[PDB]
């Protein structure tokens, strides 16, 4: 089994940029930002439980690693960068920790390093949760007006949230709520002392707007690019912005 993808090719012997969308996107997430860089080969991956993976089931982020692994060998894939937003993000540092060959560098845009202690972990345990439950009994369209209006997307304004929720309601809500528990920031290590010690290149994008990660890169041992005018899905709000960022890392 692998993970479903849309590959691109560039120009060979240059490396990949494998790119992993967030909780409910799917493999179109990246694209607007990743084909600007066609002389680079690209991996557009669907995630456990999205997209056209989304009958693949995962226990945890050990299953979650091991299919990337066995996708990027599908693709012969040999040199690559990680690029992942949010919960891409947060699967990106953990496939990177445990160890991905060929990996030459880690970009994560808004992906929480991990909770640092119980109390934390047991309110988003209890949050999660609340979530799964609206994922397998509710509208779409109804959990997806409420999950726009967290705290993490109150920049948005309400044209942006509209377009959103009906972007993400085509979705499984079941393999939504299954992937959501899985990898839920409640079991993630705390990885900074991971990231700190790392093999790997890595770098942070962070939207100007998104207050919480904005705090979380600076705590991290890692050069932080702030998109301007953009919050926390700052790849979707200035896409021009990152991929000049993005070049800036890569080509330097
Ligand atoms: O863009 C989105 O709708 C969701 C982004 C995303 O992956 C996350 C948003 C907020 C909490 C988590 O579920 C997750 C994350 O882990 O970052």
């Amino acid at each position: 089994m692998i993970l479903h993808a849309q590959a691109k090719h560039g120009k060979p012997g240059l490396p990949w940029l494998v790119f992993l969308h967030g909780f409910s996107g799917d493999c179109h997430e990246w694209q607007e930002v990743g084909e600007a860089f066609a002389d680079y080969s690209r991996l557009y991956v669907d995630l456990p439980g999205h997209g056209g993976s989304a009958a693949i089931s995962v226990d945890g982020f050990d299953d979650v690693t091991d299919l990337l692994r066995k996708t990027l060998v599908s693709y012969n894939i040999l040199d690559f960068w990680l690029v992942g937003y949010s919960l891409g993000g947060r699967v990106a540092m953990m496939a990177a920790c445990q160890g991905l060959a060929g990996l030459c560098g880690v970009i994560v845009e808004g992906g929480h390093p991990g909770l640092q202690n119980a109390e934390q972990r047991a309110e988003r345990q209890r949050s999660d949760r609340q979530w799964v439950q609206r994922f397998l009994t509710e509208p779409l369209t109804a959990v997806f007006a409420d999950w726009y209006q967290q705290p993490v997307f109150a920049s948005l304004n309400d044209d942006q949230r509209r377009e959103l929720v009906a972007l993400r309601s085509n979705n499984n809500g079941a393999t939504l709520a299954a992937m959501l528990e899985a990898t839920s920031l409640a079991v993630q290590p705390d990885l900074r002392a991971n990231l700190s010690a790392r093999t790997f290149a890595f770098y942070y994008l962070c939207g100007e707007r998104d207050s919480k990660f904005r705090a979380l890169a600076a705590e991290l041992a890692a050069d932080c690019h702030v998109i301007p005018r953009a919050g926390h899905n700052a790849h979707r709000e200035n896409p021009a912005g990152v991929i000049a960022s993005l070049a800036q890392i890569l080509r330097f």
